[PDB]
């Protein structure tokens, strides 16, 4: 019998579900007996991903297009035809990111007391508990409520639980951005069978096998201020509506601002981060410190950028070392 609370146990089975993992190869039409879920290779990935880069370039650049749409299928065994486009090359991407995760999640659960016990002590993170009648409380659940955009309504966003996390080795990391200046509570979502990765190795930059193209900013670690714009990013449905977003701690220090796509290979020296303006804005005279941290947490209004690429900011750093993750929120969408 496990000590922890009953929203950490539930936590912990959310994470490392089987039936989910499974369930997203079927939906991504992957052969289960040619490809099975412990039998994903994080080499068979990235050499993937190398030709999905070898085939994105045919594209943006037909007997060689087939025989590397067909080597690639190959590869990455699909049970179907077989079906140009970056958004489906993009797409392809993707599912090969939750694959990783997914072959991580089953890794470390696959690799005496409870399992509910022993798979929490596998996800390297001290989780607890934030009460509802706390001060964090009522401004996490000011800052979802307040920050979801009039034009991501697909959605409304209910709390459920609030956690403080403490990922093991994070704060050793942060230690040289801790007193940086230009430090924000920022949105960071993704699948929910993903966060048995990002909660074990925490946020992480794509290879240098995977494609550039989708990253605006390049390849690095992004962040919303608008709750809607993360929460996008957990890809919940009517089918399973409960999601997870983390509130993290980032050190931006100098924002390279920018109005447009820029593939960051170096940023310009002096600056930590980039931010891409955005249209909407939360009320910057809204924001408040919790903690000495900055908290976007106003209504969106203009920000007066009508010359951007961008409805709403992201923020993007380079360097993992950059982010402390603080929080993880379960949210129930309830679709519209
Ligand atoms: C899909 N993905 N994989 C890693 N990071 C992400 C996205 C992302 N995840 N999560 C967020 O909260 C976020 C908040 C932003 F304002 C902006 C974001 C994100 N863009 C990232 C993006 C989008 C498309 C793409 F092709 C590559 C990168």
């Amino acid at each position: 019998k496990s000590k922890l609370p009953k929203p950490v146990q539930d936590l912990i089975k959310m994470i490392f579900d089987v039936e989910s993992m499974k369930k997203a190869m079927v939906e991504y039409e992957i052969d289960l007996q040619k490809m099975p879920l412990g039998k994903l290779s994080k080499r068979q990935i990235q050499a993937a991903y190398s030709i999905l880069s070898e085939v994105q370039q045919a594209v943006s650049q037909d007997s060689q297009i087939l025989d590397l749409s067909n080597r690639f299928y190959t590869l990455i065994p699909h049970d179907f035809k077989p079906p140009n486009n970056a958004d489906s090359v993009q797409a392809k991407v993707e599912m090969l990111d939750n694959l990783l995760d997914i072959e991580v999640a089953y890794s470390l659960l696959r690799g005496s007391k409870d399992p509910i016990d022993v798979n929490y002590e596998k996800l390297k993170t001290d989780i607890k508990v934030v009460d509802r009648d706390s001060e964090e409380a009522e401004i996490i659940r000011k800052y979802v409520k307040n920050t979801h955009a009039t034009t991501h309504n697909a959605y409304d966003l209910e709390v459920i639980d609030i956690f403080k996390i403490e990922r093991e080795g994070e704060c050793q990391r942060y230690k040289p951005f801790k007193q940086l200046h230009n430090r924000r509570l920022l949105w960071h979502g993704s699948r929910t069978t993903n966060f048995a990765g990002i909660l074990s190795q925490g946020l992480r930059i794509a290879p240098p096998e995977a494609p550039v193209t989708g990253y605006m900013f390049g390849k690095g670690i992004y962040f919303a201020d608008m709750v809607s714009k993360s929460a996008n990013y957990c890809h919940t449905s009517q089918g399973d509506p409960i999601g997870l977003i983390l509130l993290g701690e980032v050190a931006l220090g100098n924002m390279y601002e920018l109005k447009h796509a820029s593939h960051i290979s170096k940023l310009p020296k002096g600056k930590h981060s980039v931010k891409g303006l955005g249209k909407t804005t939360p009320d910057p005279s809204a924001n408040i410190s919790l903690d000495g941290v900055d908290v976007p947490l106003g209504t969106g209004i203009s920000s007066g950028v009508n010359d951007t690429s961008l409805l709403y900011n992201e923020y993007i750093v380079y360097d993992i070392a950059q982010v402390n993750l603080k929080y993880l929120l379960k949210l129930k969408f309830n679709f519209k």
